[PDB]
């Protein structure tokens, strides 16, 4: 249930703390029994380049895994922010 | 029970992520209800004044409320340790 809200704000607060997210612009979370598996989209700035948001996604990805250990999936994507 | 383990993870590491803190030499966790009430005690550098350890205690109490919501009473002491 709301017990999701708090796993959600988890995600929320460190994919943000990754150097070049600006923001979380979408986050679907479900729980596989007791596992959470995960979509998100992070902001980046529009003049990076394609390689470097795909080593964001991937740190955001290391972060976030690192941190909320029920997670078992996440995929990240990343679109243009200003 | 062991969802006990990892709440308890999460707390020795934000504890261990303040500035003085030499290790947790003891933690106590026990829930009231979905609460956590938790005692603990961190170590720090003996040559530090009673003051600073009381400010590290707080620097701990609060790191370690702030990123951990279930948290609603926590007492943080201090020992020497090298």
């Amino acid at each position: 249930g709301s017990h999701m809200e708090a796993v959600q704000n988890r995600i929320v607060e460190a994919a943000e703390r990754v150097p070049g997210v600006r923001g979380v612009i979408h986050l679907r979370a479900r729980y596989v029994g007791q596992d959470i598996w995960a979509h998100m989209i992070i902001g980046v700035d529009p003049e990076n380049t394609v390689e470097q948001a795909h080593e964001i996604c991937e740190a955001v990805q290391a972060a976030v895994c690192g941190k909320i250990r029920r997670i078992e999936s996440l995929h990240v994507s990343a679109e243009a922010r200003e």
